[PDB]
């Protein structure tokens, strides 16, 4: 219990030492790794061509300014902190139709090597024609995710896998998933020498009664 | 009276003028539910809406005091924004949870905190069967979003959901409501991830 | 200009209370004025009310001598500037919506009056609203966290004020009462007073 | 560059506990009605969009322009100043603010504030589908001040319909904003309001 | 180490630039007026409600202006020529839809790009409900609606509102929207309002569309 007291003291000192980053630049680029876990397709609205998804969006990056030596802080190897306490990337859906609704606490995990893990659960409405959702072939919709203001020369956007994690998809959803991918795409624009990356979520789905 | 007030302002000042738990400073959080109403069961989207009181209790050595040194004050009320609170989250919500009560906690001199938010939650639930004798069954998990069992050790006092305040004229009657202390582990690793699973069997009244 | 300085002074003095305790308990008087039953939803058994909730209490720490401040006997101030009681509907189904400014009137004897207008959705079965006898619903109001030993809840009348009820509402009011009750809840050892709004209404 | 420093200097020098019987204020109010959006006969609520012009004058906001680079006015966040607690007395939802919360202060101490708002209020739309139309009314005034602290004025008793949406679902037959001063038998204080009265019908 | 040092130095230089600009603007005036250039990119007509004559649009609103107080010499800051910053860190113009029927909803991060010549570019994505009769949307001719954008409180003598083109950018319009765009323009106008003595400029978005 005294050991509990010391651990708490060492964490307070670590946080003070770390917290008491202006974002990436061409000279100091940052890798941001993204992955999606799709939990539910809640609603597919054919009157407005909007579909509503619930997913967990895993984001990971590493900063030198968040590094420490566990030995100088009682072997603390990671801690939790408010996502407001730190810089976070401006990763955005490019075709949402409503402000995204955040479903989880905005808290990140920081590890002694300076890596940050942040996994917000989100409900998103996005542009999607659900024609065919009541057929055996199903509907197909897609939404791109990427930085709002940074090129690939500033935020190098990566994934760990092309596959959307479906292991938590709600088994009694109104919609069954036929496939879900998160392929990465690059676009070269006329205006800029820089490349712009996105991760596109592509979901093929149908009414559970359509099969 | 003026004295008891200055003792309390002094206590608060002394206490308030916690970085959360860690593997070496783990915290036990006890959870229990009072189910007040099933408001809405939407078969077009498979979402159900519940209203419940979520009782949370934990203890911090940093919130301990001697009542004798503070005018025999044994507890006080404080804004939940004034203290650390655990990040207990429904794991299958479909809308942000709506808070229905004041965000005020009770702190007792042994360092124990009691916090009981009333909430409305929309969560994933197929109500097929609700219009039958057998009813429908749904489940939702509650737990920390970011802490494993090494940091927040989640407990229950009972597995019996409190139904004594359940709305007697709800559109839905409760056949049973149980709160289970569950966990999952990856065999590769020591970390365990606990949750309280709220399981509710219900039908059209 | 002198009056302005006197008021600025008085407010500085007063603002530059940790809430009630068992050793320093507080009386809060509640009264309701019902303006409108807006909506009765039989699909979810929720009814929507618009009402004003009059709250009154008195603190020694808010007292002053008017002669020491230019004969100022009361002032208006943001309800955020002072402590306010945590009076809550116990069976709301949506967060309560405030429809008026949150401004309290403080009087030199330390008494405070605060009267927010609110729209509330709450648990209510409207069966019978399309009949002569109507529907009856009830909602309790009280402190969320303070027991009877910390906040004593009083009323000035057992009848809800209907003198401002909207005369072209979809619903007419047959009766509306606001009796006091005391209840032990399973979570806790202490007894909690409330004011129960009971309303009978029909289309 | 100099004009910026003077403006920053003005604001610093300037930056009020509200009016009193000894220090009273007059608020001039007027409405510009843009749209009747929805008339809901299942709940007897009607939804309006309007601009609410508010004007008042504080001695504590006066300055000599010659002491500040000939500056005669400035824009500021409505949160940087005291604003009157003018409220609809029969709303059924919180008002939604549709414009930036910015006021203009002028060197005579006058403030102008014109929030665009969507308001749901209590209104039975029976008759809207007829030649005569429906009529509804909502009173505006201070929530906590009497006429001895805040008096109300209007520049006109006719609602400005010059911005009313021509292809609204509802056409306006008339719209007035008469000011009333009520003395209740109980009390010395006078209670002013401005009542928005609108007669309207489904556009044909 | 050199590479890591070089990253440290570019971070320091950016942090220092932001401190010099921010930690050491009150808006335009008749004596110090500001040009604001606007342009719209229309992404989707989501919904047309004939029961209330409200239509819902998703668009990106490009705003550009230039401040002397935001200038710097890149040679004085490690050759930094532009940077990204929260739009809360700088003054932004009070550009408003004049006939919205609900508060505008912001769909993107609110981050501006500031360039060493003092120019600012800010491009929020928004969902807007505005006054619009969709009668005729179910016909070959379609419906036509308009909405004005401009400053709420600054007259033409304070903010001079310009465009780069009379044409709304449709190159990102959602190909499977419920509604097809027939034309979309953004002409400038100058208007006298009853409340006020001054002339106020607007940019009017006029959109012709059909099912
Ligand atoms: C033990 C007590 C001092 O602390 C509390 C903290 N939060 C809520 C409560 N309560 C008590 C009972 C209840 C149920 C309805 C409102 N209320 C008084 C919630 C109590
Ligand atoms: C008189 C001016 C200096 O102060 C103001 C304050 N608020 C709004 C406004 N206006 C001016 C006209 C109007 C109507 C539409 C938006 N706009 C420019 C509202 C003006
Ligand atoms: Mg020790
Ligand atoms: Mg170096």
């Amino acid at each position: 219990d005294d050991d509990k007291l010391h651990s708490q003291a060492n964490l307070m000192r670590l946080k003070s030492d770390l917290f008491n980053y202006p974002g990436p630049t061409k000279d100091d680029p940052l890798t941001v790794t993204l992955g999606f876990t799709l939990q539910d397709i809640v609603k597919a609205d054919s009157s407005t061509n909007e579909v509503d998804l619930v997913y967990w969006e895993q984001q990971r990056w590493k900063l030198n300014s968040l590094m420490w030596d566990p030995n100088e802080y009682g072997n603390i190897t990671d801690f939790r902190t408010s996502a407001a306490d730190i810089w976070t990337p401006d990763i955005t859906a490019y075709s949402s139709t409503r402000p995204v609704q955040v479903l989880s606490p905005q808290i990140a995990v920081v590890t002694h090597d300076g890596s940050v893990m942040f996994i917000p659960a989100q409900r998103l409405s996005f542009m999607c024609d659900p024609t065919g959702v009541d057929s055996e072939e199903g509907a197909t919709c897609a939404v791109k995710f990427g930085s709002w203001v940074y090129s690939g020369f500033e935020i190098d956007l990566k994934t760990d896998t092309d596959q959307v994690d479906l292991s938590s998809y709600y088994a009694s959803s109104k919609y069954e998933i036929l496939s879900a991918t998160q392929y990465k795409h690059d676009i070269k624009y006329n205006c800029c020498e820089e490349i712009y990356p996105d991760v596109v979520l592509v979901v093929k789905f149908r009414e559970r009664r359509a099969g």
